[PDB]
């Protein structure tokens, strides 16, 4: 891992980097939230934001420093502070933000800024290409009601890497995490859906755990199978 200011960066693939944002919570400590940075030719594609806009701006700094390429668009997993904490930073930079239709509807309620674009999903969970213009390797898939009712997952086409967001947990986890607005009935079903959508993905990257194997999906489903 490479320390960069208040954040940590790590390379997973020759064109896929992972960022880690830390939120200082008195009494608990530092909560880490991961994200993905993929390079597509001469453009950069970012998945999710940091805990805060400031930290998100720090990511943009790293991108401009190491990659030196402009960000085409940014896709978030859900309307939560741990993934949509840097919406203003993106808008201030002029980066097009893409989020789920439900996320943009729940964002204002959660106290977050809705994205500029709304992703529409099919009955199979797959994203509608119409609302996904020039996404490239960013394949979006909506598993269903899990961590939230607006959570989505993104797979990096051209690589065996998939992002489980805050839905999927690591194979060494003991808890599912924040189950406040989570669906205790479709959690396992949704978790398994993601695994079926991307069965070739060996590296499952999440937001609160370091990139795990496919065992993370099964583990999450097995834990959610007890709800
Ligand atoms: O992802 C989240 C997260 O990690 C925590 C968190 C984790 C451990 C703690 O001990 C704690 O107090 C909070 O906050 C959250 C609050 C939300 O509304 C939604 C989230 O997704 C998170
Ligand atoms: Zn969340």
């Amino acid at each position: 891992d490479q320390r960069f200011g208040d954040l940590v960066f790590r390379q997973l693939a020759p064109n896929v980097w992972q960022h880690t944002s830390y939120l200082d919570m008195p009494g608990f400590g530092a909560v880490a939230s991961n994200g993905l940075i993929v390079r597509d030719g001469g453009r950069v594609l970012v998945v999710d934001t940091a805990w805060t806009d400031d930290q998100t701006a720090q990511i943009l700094n790293w991108i401009k420093q190491e990659i030196n390429l402009p960000v085409a668009l940014a896709v978030v997993t859900h309307a939560h502070q741990d993934k949509m904490g840097g919406m203003d930073a993106l808008h201030a930079a002029g980066i097009a933000t893409y989020a789920n239709a439900l996320s943009n509807q729940l964002a204002p309620q959660e106290g977050m800024v809705a994205a500029q674009h709304s992703l529409t999903f099919a009955a199979n969970g797959w994203v509608e290409p119409a609302t996904a213009p020039n996404f490239g390797p960013l394949k979006v898939f909506y598993p269903g009601p899990g961590h939230t009712s607006d959570n989505i997952t993104v797979g990096i086409d051209g690589t065996d890497i998939a992002f489980g967001g805050c839905l999927i947990k690591d194979s060494k986890a003991k808890s599912l995490g924040n189950l406040g607005d989570a669906d205790t009935e479709h959690y396992a079903a949704s978790a398994r859906a993601f695994g079926a959508a991307f069965p070739k993905a060996s590296m499952i990257v999440m937001s609160h755990s370091a990139p795990d194997s496919r065992a993370a999906i099964t583990h999450t489903a097995r834990m959610a199978d007890k709800l």
